């Protein structure tokens, strides 16, 4: 009846907004789930609320995206609890967004920092990843980049964006042969109180801003078998905002 | 319980390959289905195999695409028979194919032709299907292009494609502040035996090559609510191929 | 002295607009310059401008990119005046765009015309020029689209566009082994009074419209034999309006 | 008869290969250059030879294209020594390339120390470069990735190209409204022994494989001012490699 009946699948960012919805998603189409996040309180509590109290079927690990050595030991725990690994689903913070200016303010820093958790984080969960998947039979890797007058700022989070994307068709192309997929999902305004935004309507296409359970639903599609024939895309989920 | 529960959806070219195996998904998922083709006898002897001897939920019009008077009066019999609309599924031949020869050879009348059906009679039967969309309180147009030598030959195959993209966005960009979402599913080679196609999977990443049944499922994802912030895409599903 | 001297090109559409102004660029870079247009008159009295009175390398064809037969006798006529073919610039009306009218209201009898003309014609145009093109130790095509409120409207326009990038990778594909190039250039808004159009101004990302001048320079450019490892690209000529 | 006569440019990365053919190719049309690279006795060198024994329209300078304070130090000097800014050309190694493997054995090290260099380096250049552009009246930056079965392998590289085309955007649109253009050149396979490598050739669509001299003369296009309404869009120069 679940979607993602007998899968086993890490999830990165996964202590609040769209990787925690996420999270809780793929756990509800059967999936087994170990929640990785800086937090560590955050994504265990989420945990325990998705295991309930019969459940055995979801694991909070702390990690450090910017750590290679944290992000393995991330991987191997997750696989040790659940004896496998079908779907890697990499998550992309406020203030964060808050110091990434315009160019002609921007500092080299926030860039470096940007490149570090965004992109090489990714590769290294990726990477870690790999001959689980391929041990499995195949499965997938999902990168997500974290939610978007876009090219006006933001300018490190949009380098890092297309990076991930080239991240995701470079994997697509290595792993392929070997059974492995890898898809991208770009969203849009993704909403985590949706009518103080509503300035923002006119500006997309669908008569609703974005919500955290649309990123999550892409999600599940590219996991589940039946997407089993697309590798490299990047599905973007924006409502038409461009 | 289905993924497309109280729907109702037109499928053109639904006598066979992708329209007919995707027509069927539609209604297993629980949507009413009017089919509809050029071949009369097999899109009837189709629709009563979905409705089964007692069942009411599939009819079978016949439809010709190059016709702008033929498309309307298929999207009014589908109308008629159901009482709404809620999917359009525009779906694009060996002979044909063989007819679409490289530019040198090219004879202009079968590129005529070729944008007649391809583009011409999806922007129709898309225009006449609007108004029922959008008093339906929305609803979503897919478009699928024909399946993928790639660039080496069938030029205006591949140019009617990228003309159907291009009709995708003008219909999200225009009907998107109505409620109606427009997508476009990019299939690769779909095989409709795969032993005579061996040759092809090492061009391809995935280790397997494409099934009608591969974009159905897509048109099932596009086509249901929890896809309802996603506007204006193009889904390639071509395992890689590229 | 000049960047395309010892050449021979083909401009169709050449009686006004971007046509006009680019054949004159060509004859001014030292090319020889074949004028094709539906205007007769306005086609032999630009040629004669070119020309000067005591000149002879420019020529006025009448053309009718709608008929396969005229058009093919019009590549016939211009290397039957100049000996032989290194360039073909293929250019695709305030009535015919008033014509194209949203989706919703849109006349497929428009949509068919306009891919005879703008798709059809440059397919067979360059059908008939590649021969001579391979023949002279290689050469070029460059496709100019029409010139751009975006996908709000003009759709046939739209689709037409793509058609004609998908008609430029098919070609620069298929005959990039003879030697041939085959590249596409995306006009934005080009004003052929800028006052009046100062509205737009704040939608550019450059401080200034359109010119003419600024296709054909991009024309210059790609026909030249620096830009000989160019091919199966679109420029895009816009000022950033996307 | 220069066509960037009078022009003052910057290019880094000027001691050898794209670079140093760029620097003379700026020169030769009439721009005073500062040459920028790791190299200072390379760099020093060239701009003695352009210059000759009379001239003083080139310099070479010393630049850590990692360290944002030198690259700072670096368009002061420019601009110093000929008291003004119009063309900046951010210049992206047979090891270097060699320790960007695929992402099975990828070292985070590598893409860190490549994303630093590449595309925070570009960066801190066109930050410090834009006051200059924008008192001169407007003026252009030009990106160049290095020359690239390409996803097959250098990962690291393909990401960063990747994220200098989404900077070059960035740029566009934030500088467009004070007159500088921002455009990207994306070269495919640059022979800097064109013999050796002649297995490539049935791979492009030429009939020659690239030479530095086709990355020059782009740059000498994007740079000039009749490609003034040119910006935000990336030049492919690959011969069809794809």
């Amino acid at each position: 009846v679940g979607r993602l009946e007998g899968k086993i699948a890490i999830v990165t960012g996964a202590a609040s907004g769209i990787g925690a919805v996420t999270a809780e998603r793929l756990a509800a189409e059967g999936a087994r789930v170990a929640l990785a996040d800086l937090d560590a309180v955050g994504v265990q509590t989420l945990a325990e609320k998705i295991r309930g109290a019969d459940g055995t079927h979801a694991i909070g690990i702390e990690v450090d995206l910017a750590d290679p050595a944290s992000v393995r030991a991330m991987v191997a725990a997750a696989v040790e609890e659940f004896g496998g690994l079908d779907i890697l689903h990499n998550n992309a913070t406020a203030l964060a967004s808050s110091l990434d200016v315009p160019v002609a303010d921007a500092d080299p820093e926030v860039w470096d920092r940007t490149m570090r958790v965004n992109l090489s984080g990714a590769m290294v969960a990726t990477q870690a990843a790999l001959p689980h998947l391929i041990a499995r039979g195949g499965g997938c890797v999902i990168n997500t980049s974290s939610a978007a007058s876009g090219d006006l700022s933001h300018p490190a989070y949009a380098a890092s964006k297309a990076a991930l994307i080239s991240l995701t068709r470079s994997v697509a192309t290595q792993a392929g042969r070997s059974g492995v997929r890898c898809n991208a999902i770009a969203p849009g305004l993704i909403i985590t109180r949706e009518a103080a935004y509503r300035v923002m309507l006119p500006h997309h296409l669908t008569t609703r801003l974005g919500r955290p359970e649309d990123v999550a639903s892409a999600v599940v599609f590219l996991a589940s078998d039946e997407a089993s024939f697309i590798t490299g895309q990047t599905l973007v989920v924006d409502g038409g905002l461009l």
